[PDB]
DNA sequence: ACGCC
């Protein structure tokens, strides 16, 4: 499943960084 | 930013 803050694989929106 | 993993 994919991060949606960035759109990369693995990690969460909430913990993203962009 | 939110949700899930
Ligand atoms: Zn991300």
């Amino acid at each position: 499943v994919k991060c949606f803050n960035c759109g990369k694989e693995g990690h969460i929106a909430r913990n993203c960084r962009a």
